């Protein structure tokens, strides 16, 4: 006569093939930071945490589990066995190859692409439906490797790219002019990194341009120094990791942002990392970052933003490079 | 002129009084778990962090600032000078003494005295009539030396107590039940730790007694075995500490929830520490854990839960060994 | 082309299905507040309005959709004709006759009765899958009705029962004590209104039973009346429509409430309109409130509270009113 | 001993002022829509209400605070007595006369001042440092009415203006285009009605300007016919009065949003009816909406739009029609 019996009259077997699943690979601080992001903002109804070092995995399941009482996600595993990933609308990638002291560049890339053959093709193996956000680093180029990896056509494979830069440009452009960052409008697109492009042009607040009230913005000429917050933007995380070890809370809010995006098929506007080869004179298979319309099936629709000579060249430099280390990865 | 002065008219530059602003002091896992969760329940319109450690303390100030487009909390401001806690609604203190093995723990609890002989006469100074919520372990004594040397009276000196306890219980009533948590009502009380009180005569789903449903529950005849929940209760930090380095995740969740009742005024009812001489039989100046109506000036009222003889001697003889470790502290 | 294809440019043409659509049938008062309540908890992503009454019905979905920047519901529709309701999770019947001075009972339900009779099949023409939720007067009788026209099982047809009954007894329970309704815990189970049982057995704050406290609590001979309480609950409906018309916020929030843990699968306890045939003695396809867990699949399990058999005795009761009512109704 | 003597031991009573409390003036359609809207974003922790059908208002309370359980706000209250409204940051005014068939433009104005001589003294008499939202119609008036009669500095004043116009331009501009609003901008500021301006220059989307990408949008020649994306934001609470008989949600949640800025202080950007003597050649103590920064202090800033002479002419004829008005009131 157990005692769950005694109280509970049970009226349906039924199995429970979950309906709004996010799963993330790898709870490092990064991965952790989105997990607790999508946990309080209630984007879903099962979150699976995946990893290959079983004990740091556990610990961070039961962490988060002991909070249940506090959020509204009623389902919480975790697991090396990528099993507990099925079903997943959103899976999302913080998963790499750590880095080696005097290691170059391509061999970095070529041990994601060795860690990818085996992570990409257990998340499609359990959810072939499901949208990939890619936010391992290097992230324009590990979205192309996702992207070759898994088959997914284009609208499903996402890179985090150029989401949080826009986000930092956005809060210091606002500590600047001493107004909310929502209400601060401005855009950095391409390369997630030292190569990104503030589109000047584009900043407003109000739908009043900075750039025509002061036609000097963002050059040399400049009194104001503007480019100053596009340095801080790239120069963010190296000064960040140089003060706290790592980053973790924005690169988190900023995930969140996104899932909101997708599972709740919002169709917001986000510089996300796309596939581009026919833009901008680019033909070769690269991801750089774009403002992209998000919802329940990925990137549905891009924004064609017009941009300079001097800016359209940045981005086809951009997507040279990424080739040049992209065409010597080896996928066999 | 400027753009900022091209673009906005000023009509008062005029100082800000901060409205409903929290401070945390010491940005260690604990710490930053407190400051994201209240961060994303949208508690503060300012948000102090305080440590000693300076290049940590701007790193995850920046870190968070960074998520700013993100949140509704429009200021985050950090410093070890305590002039940035100023008119505080409430002030979170996970601060503490580096453990040292061989340490006595006597000893381990002085030198947190000594800390916060340092610490909590900075905070009333600045932030006179704010409620403390202490977190530091021991928590159950060194809210009493908070408040011994704050000079508050003790509607606000609040520890965080058992109230992540709590929360883990119904959590593991919760998956053994097959409820919701939010479903599973069951209180620790007494002791944060080792000694804490499950009053398995309050466990219930629906208002059913389940001690009235399964007479042995809580037993060593109990077929069952539902003692062991309690014991996982006791070692889920040890747990977590052991399979992933510390634990933060649960307590911060859990102290956002003590934050969301003082901030808004709920007066809803929560087990944390607090002064108990006179009931139990217990006759020294010892908090303890115990449900409490928390509301804006803190802790309001208590409620007289019904113990048997067995329960009130654990929480007796817990009131004993503080009172042991405390009438050794060196405060003057 | 247009100004829409030069800024933006098109991926993918887009199947639609909503992956988390809600239909409210009904825009008096009491669908609207369901309405707004559901769209502010950011529960669906599709919201879809139903009536017989056309302008009503488009101004109020305009009315809502103007708000759509403030919300996160990217779809509201509305019609006539009940396939803007295709693909529905969750469809809430608010929707019934108007009473009409001189009229007996039984004339009344009937009329709803044919009322449902056309409403119904359309609801599950286009949603196969959904739950209902009915919320229309009298909601036990018109629960089994529309249990029956569906063809449903009994999982997935879900009556609002006395869950707003037990929430306007708790928040009379907090007046009374001082303490939010969050932490008063009572029960009002059974048929919906006059016949309504309170469970005085099964009141507690922090798992301190009143009865207990309290043994008269409940009975004539209670020095604080208590039973009072009780009647202010049964009789609050009345009052409230005395005094504005109708009553529709509370209803509302309830609603809101029972989706909430539908809608997210949190498989939380509410006193809901279910099937009771087998328990407390009961033979009639009947269907009255008892606490019940709510998830994906609707009532998976229900609670057994134990009733005294002068509580037994009432739900035996209103199961022969109920019935003698039941089997006068036509449909097939 | 009573039950709560067993249950409750209890403490020394210490004080307590509200800390964020919201009062909302008149509880028609639109005033409980402000009210559900607040109370569902968990910005205050008292509301008060007040009107003058004693009935009405009881009834409001007690509905909503039946659903207490269900929210985070914990004391409702409501009155014919001003009193209820003691020490609010924020009073949201609704309260107005109904024009009547034949009533004229100049006297409606002048029985809403008349209205408002009872109100206004009565809020800032119990709360002194509050901010006033005034919602009611017509709004850039009755918002320098409360003005002129609480007394209050010109940021302490906030009218509702092209609030909620803005966000129906940004709804259907985002139907247009198959993105959601958030992502879509767009402004309308001015005399808030037939009057409104859109500032065609500002509309964007990820910064990409419509109007340059589009040179017509907003002329007449415009073969797609952007200008009544305008229009219909000009004809939506008559179309939907005319279908439903008023409107609420939209306005209670535009004001709602409004509110969050003020209680919050996130210094957000909103346009809101404010005192622009100084600006657009405007000489006369009037208010339009402007894209108004709104934090704890109500309007701190305000953003200088740069308007063509021919936007700049509608602001500037709005004010002087609006002055010629106010000129004739008495208070
Ligand atoms: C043959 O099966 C197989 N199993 C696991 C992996 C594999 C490897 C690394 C992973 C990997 N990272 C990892 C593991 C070990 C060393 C290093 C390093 O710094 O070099 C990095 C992760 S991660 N980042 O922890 O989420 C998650 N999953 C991983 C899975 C694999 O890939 C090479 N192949
Ligand atoms: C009167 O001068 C004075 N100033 C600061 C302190 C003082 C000491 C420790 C603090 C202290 N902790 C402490 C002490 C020693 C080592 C470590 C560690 O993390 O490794 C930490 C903290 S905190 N928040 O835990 O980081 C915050 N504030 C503190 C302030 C003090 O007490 C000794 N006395
Ligand atoms: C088979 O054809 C058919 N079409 C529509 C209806 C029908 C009737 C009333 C509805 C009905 N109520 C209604 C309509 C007209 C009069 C009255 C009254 O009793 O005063 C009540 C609703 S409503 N407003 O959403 O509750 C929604 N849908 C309804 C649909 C119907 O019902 C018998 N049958
Ligand atoms: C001098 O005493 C005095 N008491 C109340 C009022 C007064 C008048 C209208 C109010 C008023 N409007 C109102 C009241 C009665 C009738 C009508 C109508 O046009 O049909 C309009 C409201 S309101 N709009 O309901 O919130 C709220 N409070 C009001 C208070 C007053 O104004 C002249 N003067």
């Amino acid at each position: 006569a157990t005692l769950k019996d005694q109280l509970i009259y049970n009226l349906l077997k039924e199995e429970q093939t979950p309906q709004n699943k996010i799963t993330v690979v790898g709870v490092g601080a990064v991965g952790m930071a989105c997990a607790i992001s999508i946990l309080m903002k209630d984007l879903a109804d099962e979150l699976a945490l995946v990893d290959v070092i079983e004990d740091k995995l556990k610990g961070e399941m039961m962490d988060l589990q002991h909070g249940s009482l506090f959020l509204r996600t009623p389902k919480i595993v975790s697991g090396k066995d990528y099993n507990v990933t099925a079903n997943s609308k959103l899976v999302i990638i913080t998963a790499g190859a750590r880095q080696q002291e005097g290691e170059s560049r391509l061999n970095l890339v070529q041990r994601n692409v060795n860690i990818f053959k085996f992570i990409i093709p257990n998340v499609v193996k359990y959810s072939p439906n499901c949208k990939l956000l890619i936010v391992s680093n290097p992230v324009d180029i590990l979205t192309y490797v996702a992207w070759k990896i898994s088959g997914f056509p284009k609208n499903r494979v996402i890179g985090s790219g150029c989401n949080l830069d826009s986000a930092r440009f956005r809060y210091l452009m606002g500590e600047r002019l001493g107004v909310h960052p929502l209400s601060c409008h401005g855009w950095v697109l391409g390369e997630h990194g030292d190569s990104s492009v503030p589109v000047w042009s584009g900043m407003n607040v109000a739908g009043v341009s900075l750039k025509t009230l002061h036609p000097d913005l963002g050059t040399d000429k400049d009194k104001e120094q503007w480019k100053e917050v596009h340095k801080q933007v790239v120069e963010s995380a190296y000064e960040v990791i140089k003060l706290k070890g790592y980053t973790s809370w924005a690169i988190g809010l900023s995930v969140a942002d996104l899932a909101e995006s997708i599972m709740k098929n919002l169709r917001r506007v986000h510089p996300v990392s796309t596939m581009i080869k026919g833009l901008y004179g680019i033909k070769d298979d690269v991801f750089l970052s774009v403002p992209c319309i998000l919802g329940q099936n990925g990137i549905s629709d891009l924004v064609k933003v017009t941009l300079t000579s001097e800016e359209e060249a940045r981005l086809k430099k951009s997507a040279d490079t990424l080739w040049g280390i992209q065409k010597e990865l080896q996928f066999h």
